[PDB]
């Protein structure tokens, strides 16, 4: 439930995703 700006990046961990984007279900970052 962190802080996270939405876009459509596809991630391959949530470190792959900006801030503290997590890695969402669909590959996205969320």
């Amino acid at each position: 439930q962190r802080a996270c700006p939405r876009i459509l990046k596809k991630c391959r961990r949530d470190s792959d995703c900006p801030g503290e984007c997590i890695c969402k279900g669909n590959g996205y970052c969320g």
